[PDB]
């Protein structure tokens, strides 16, 4: 009789903020929150897929030794359950995002993909998310689009996220107007996380037009301490994190490489502050 | 080029106020909002489901008849399969709660619940949730929770909300430390919408112990006059709505007993006030 | 003693006057009427489902901002599950016809489109309808059928209305005996709304030669003059409403657009009789 | 051109006017189409699945010689579907209700039923309808009515209509009050078509308070002019036809005694003129 | 090429040193580790499903303000779906442990417990395990091993692991040889997690005897500086961590109590120099 039920307090809900992700259900915004730090509504992604089309990338060569001390200082990795299995500890404890597309090469048409694992076996291993490419204005790009769906439509049996990535294969020009093309149609047809490029010219209007959170696609390794003016610059106009490649892993500093990553866009550090964690390591 | 993506303009997420049910999928929040309104946050709910274990109760006899024109001035119907598929015009176009339990008459013992409808038959006749008797403390409580656990999993699957209805049984009182014990554990299996019964004392300890709305069912008949102080008392702690039986079709003016429930629960309506326009009409 | 069943009053089957929908079950026709109204048998449907394959077409750049004000005025909502969970409220409270088709884009063949969505999710969305492209006379006007086709098997499980949309190409000549054959086409494979464009000629025997209710596209922004008699004509040889778009949110005068849509419509307003208060605000 | 839409006709929907069942599939209508004459809106009903707990019945030991020469004058047969399969022809062409419960016998509890047929091999077997017993008031109410449940949980997937006897025991009294609350409750469930008893008061009442279409069982073997009266009664109150078993197939007279059930039913005549056409032959 | 493949250096399997789960799925590894902290082996969970038959117990009342600061301070969250979503936000990035039992009250039998949720919705909301009660040497003890049984099956599926909870009553004087046999049974039957009490006399057996890790219920509410006994007894004699509800929603230093549990577990440290981890407030 003098316990306390507070009356006098309403309840009141507490908001989920995630860009475009305030009508989910718990378990989907949950898995979201472990890659998208919830203070930050950012993400650090270490992808370390590439071999699932080119094989041993320079630097992927051996996941074990060279990857495998960096991933205590990624948000969430990104790799294949091949890799997953075979390389990535368990114990390791970080959020994973699964590539769930392949059946392409290099030697072959780029944009031949296919799923290249079930919804079945990414809830089996525990994933925080599932990615696959997206390749608008390509041969197989009416397939491409189709893989998404049927991840999505598995996934919200699950609570299962899915990630698409819009990749650009050979020639063809990246500028604003056909992200903004590529990045929406994944989005409308119903993915939670989009990977991109930055584009120098409209970023902000790639963001913009997509109600979903943005990631950052590395590129090609540039010197150390290059454009985290574009990972400085992808988080000033809207983007939700970097899910950096060979950017990391080539990188001749990649403990070091990483911690300046964070700055840039948790710690929203300028870009030239990134290079004051040196590589005099 | 004449586009404009309003970059000045940050994207932000709408949060959703309805208590405990900030964190559930669009549909499943869509379906809410049909009963819940999404400005008040509160319900007008008409039960007329008496008759699945009572038969042809007083005021239910004509259901085409004496209820029909109620239809027309409800928040919800709440009625069976069988009641809401022979007699309910699909053109009345109000949200429909399915009652989903049965198996029992009152001629027998009254806790022996089944569910009475498959969650394949609620999606087809379009419900916006589904309902079923709860019995704390009675012979067959076991049951009743088993039901709700599985309208539960079966609803998740599927967006659609579940109702549990605190049944009474065996005169074992119905007072507050009963109803908070009946509720929690209902909300705490999973059901999103409770249905109680008012007591005159500390309701406001009820509602604030259970994380999902509750509205209270009307009970046997009252004077009209003593009905509304309820609906006002209920309401003014903290209830959700209501989901009001006897105290409608059975009064000798229910189409304006509605609106007078309703001026209570929705304009924050002082109690005889909304009578000085229940005789209005 | 007490009961009084009326019996010298018959039980008489309120008709469900919908055209073509009268052989449907509760559930099916309950979803019909949260789209047309069931006193006047019309719906003004706002599409914003155009991103789905142009991605942020000029209007769209922001759903979150200058369309979504303008839910509230709309009948009936039509737009992707991408869109919808993202940027759309579930507190909008009103029905939704989710795009169910895509796979194409503006980069490529246009008329190749596959079933974006599964029913599964449309339910789970708790959808009033769904919609896919019919492409009669293209190079994939085949599969086009057989989306129509898949959604109709999936929605007669569950009572989830289809709804084609005619799909034009650039080859084809616009007129009354080709939309006759095909919206007939799409009527005759199941759908119970169709989607198509008004033609100045013979439009009068589109609507006759479909079983079930005709809804206009929209068709090229016009000025807004221009398409307030293209709406009350429509209306006039027989429409059952619009499904209109960028003559509202390409308007720069969303709001007041679809009021004046609304009494052309609903109202039987005449079209410069529409315009009286079209500047009303 | 020539074509003839006659666009001045407007199409207008034909209504199904069967008592609570103008909220139906199409398929579930045609099938209580089959049994209930839309002329009359009546059926008779020859039942002789007696043998499902009774054994070789009195005029019922050989179904292939004293019951087979009656199918035809018969409107819809009731059976089971083992001697449908058995001893009723195919071409026999007339609709058929199967027995769907049963495993209870004259030696045992007689409320002891469980379901007798999947719905599986109701579809499989052309029913047009599936049968069982709800027991108020017994042991095995609870059984007996879930038993309804999950035929009209399976019916609904399949557009195959239930209907529910009531089962009745008995130390019990056969008042209104009571087949007012087993026919109820039945329909309550969901079935569309009742089977219950007819009673010297109130059965009108029966009738008004039932939604959906309500048969007579025929009862232990009268005489055949005192059958008429209680067919002439029933139909006078409200009643849609007959379930007949022994009242035909027991006078040595069977044929004239449809052929007088059929004059009550279908013709309107009355007791004593249906009465010397049960002569006659 | 500028491969460095080390082929010098031989790739090694990390060993993963949880007790007992060296020979299971990376997924099932991975939950465990959100679990069991990887440093230590350890963890500490904070329970408070125990409304799930008790209603509001003290403490209790209000979740989302009692409880809501305390997600700072576990390994691990235990609670029921009910809770989770309705007042547990997402944004909390705690890893789960959800009620998978339920069914009884306080009013009736405790051991009469059933399954509380499907194994499809603890994937759709992200659990790291299921947990239910074994009520061995209870009335109802075959269906509570039974519930074990399930919930292992439909885990072993998906890589969810399944925590036993030994239910105990006042039939039993509580000692070692009996918590050895309900810790036993459970980890033979399939589950990976084991929570149990501390008895003062032999817990060495239990541990050594159990071939997954243990987790020490906190059991009834006793004085801090003894219930850190209690943590350092157990902790230090081979209990890899609590499953602690009671204890620290008891204290008027909840939020500063769990911080002396927290070093107890994890560092191993003294009993008190925990009863003062009070300061200052
Ligand atoms: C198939 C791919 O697209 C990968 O190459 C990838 O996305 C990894 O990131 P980056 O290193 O390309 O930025
Ligand atoms: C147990 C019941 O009676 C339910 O049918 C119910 O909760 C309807 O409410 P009311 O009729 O008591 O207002
Ligand atoms: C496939 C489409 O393009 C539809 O979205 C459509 O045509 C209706 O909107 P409007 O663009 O005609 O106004
Ligand atoms: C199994 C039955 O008892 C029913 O098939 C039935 O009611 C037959 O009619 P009657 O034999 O009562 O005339
Ligand atoms: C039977 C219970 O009460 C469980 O819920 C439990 O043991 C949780 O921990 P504590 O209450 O022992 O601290």
């Amino acid at each position: 009789d003098g316990k306390d039920f507070r009356t006098d307090q309403p309840q009141k809900n507490i908001p989920f903020t995630l860009k475009g992700c305030g009508a989910l259900d718990w378990g989907m915004q949950s898995r979201l929150s472990r890659i998208f730090n919830p203070k930050t509504g950012k993400t650090v992604m270490l992808a370390f897929d590439h071999g699932y089309f080119q094989g041993p990338t320079t630097g992927l060569e051996r996941i074990d030794i060279n990857i495998a001390p960096l991933f205590e200082h990624a948000d969430v990795l990104m790799c294949t359950r091949g890799i997953l299995r075979s390389v990535v500890p368990p114990a390791t404890n970080r959020p994973v995002v699964l590539r769930a597309s392949g059946a392409n090469s290099i030697l072959a048409e780029l944009s031949n993909e296919a799923v290249a694992l079930s919804m079945d076996d990414a809830v089996r291993l525990n994933s925080c998310a599932v990615a696959a490419q997206v390749y608008i204005g390509s041969e197989y790009e009416h397939q491409s689009i189709k893989n998404i769906i049927q991840l999505v439509d598995a996934g919200m049996k699950v609570g299962m996220p899915t990630m698409a990535v819009t990749g650009v294969g050979k020639d063809m020009v990246r500028d604003q107007r056909y992200f903004s093309l590529a990045t929406r149609i994944a989005a409308e047809m119903g993915a939670q996380i989009i990977a991109t490029y930055y584009v120098e010219k409209g970023f902000e209007r790639i963001v913009a037009g997509c109600p979903v959170p943005i990631v950052i696609a590395g590129g090609k390794k540039l010197p150390e301490r290059e454009a985290l003016e574009m990972c400085w610059q992808a988080i000033d106009q809207g983007a939700s994190g970097v899910d950096m490649g060979r950017n990391i892993f080539q990188s001749d500093h990649p403990v070091a490489m990483m911690k300046a990553v964070q700055a840039v866009v948790h710690h929203n550090e300028t870009a030239d502050r990134a290079y004051e964690l040196y590589l005099s390591e």
